[PDB]
């Protein structure tokens, strides 16, 4: 199973695994964020995911410790269909304190996972 | 694979975007106003009987923070197959980072289903 | 399918068997957190998961109203790799109000999941 991945540019740090571990993604540019402010931290990457698969994106264990940001959407769902040449991943960050992220910083991690199977949604007037 | 769904009332907007594999959006069952640093359970006006052996996972949409200034306090909501009774309506536990207003009908979060953990024996052991 | 689990001390309340359900985990000691402050809440447990699996840890839906805390990493990911006698799970809590969590309190919950299959990251210039 392969993932095709476009980098924003040559300065981005490429990421190498087939170990099953979640893969760290990194900030594409310096972002500074005041306490109680919001910013998209661009991750400088676009990917074509395997057919029938999602990416899930959550912070790293140490993200809060080292940057004082929480992830606004809790968990990011990157769908297989987000595979365009301008479809760059971002990390939506709310700073609970003054913070600076530097280009290259590892700020979140992801894995892939089979989309849910197909499903008939059937309205009913009463449940058991 | 089918899910039964019951709606609080005819007012509610059927979520008739059954899966092409994608997560599915849920909507505020009523007008809800939440002030800065206030918490509210936002009712989603749906009860469901998930497939045997499954659970549902709920998370915010990508734009939920931009548009309503709320985060989901439980990060990823877990809904077990057993939450299927006739009064088991889904909610969105929302904490507000600014003064905000959700209107009835609004898409505020999204779900998919996924198979439960297989059974597991838990052994206590002195060391590892 | 088997998980080997090691409690911190005798004091800790062992957990029941279960069925596929997320298992609740308990705070290992009383912890007080002021508004707008962060603290790791020990869950007094370390575990050897199955070869090829990870654990996901998230709050109960009631953690906020009962205890006033969110989990700053959203969902903790614990790898098969974290299986040593000192590898004790924690709940990273940030308090949005003053709060005292009390030993024994069930504050978050977990399950296991097969890890991602092996994949190739093939760099490309266009998509
Ligand atoms: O944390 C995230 C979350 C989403 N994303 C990406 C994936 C998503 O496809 C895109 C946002 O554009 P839309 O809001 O239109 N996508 P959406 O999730 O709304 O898809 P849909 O409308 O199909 O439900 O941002 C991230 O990069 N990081
Ligand atoms: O975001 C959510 C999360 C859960 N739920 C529902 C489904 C689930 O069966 C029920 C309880 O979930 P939790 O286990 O996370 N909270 P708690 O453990 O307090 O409830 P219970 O004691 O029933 O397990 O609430 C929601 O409607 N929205
Ligand atoms: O909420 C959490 C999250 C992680 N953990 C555990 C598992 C993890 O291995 C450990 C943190 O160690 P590291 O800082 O080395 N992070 P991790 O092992 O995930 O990094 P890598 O991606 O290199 O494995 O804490 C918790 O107890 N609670
Ligand atoms: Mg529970």
């Amino acid at each position: 199973m392969q993932i095709k991945i476009k980098y924003l540019d040559e300065t981005q740090t490429r990421i190498n695994m087939e170990q099953g571990d979640w893969i760290d993604l990194r900030a594409a540019e310096d972002v500074a964020i005041k306490k109680d402010e919001f910013k998209l931290v661009p991750l400088g990457v676009a990917m074509e995911l395997p057919e029938g698969y999602e990416a899930h994106v959550v912070p790293r264990s140490s993200t809060y410790k080292n940057f004082g940001v929480i992830q606004t959407n809790s968990m990011g769902v990157i769908d297989e269909s987000y595979k365009g040449d301008n479809d760059f991943w971002f990390f939506p960050a709310y700073a609970l304190r003054d913070t600076k992220i530097k280009k290259g910083d590892r700020i979140c991690q992801f894995r892939i996972m089979k989309k849910m199977p197909a499903v008939d949604l059937i309205e009913v007037d009463r449940l058991g």
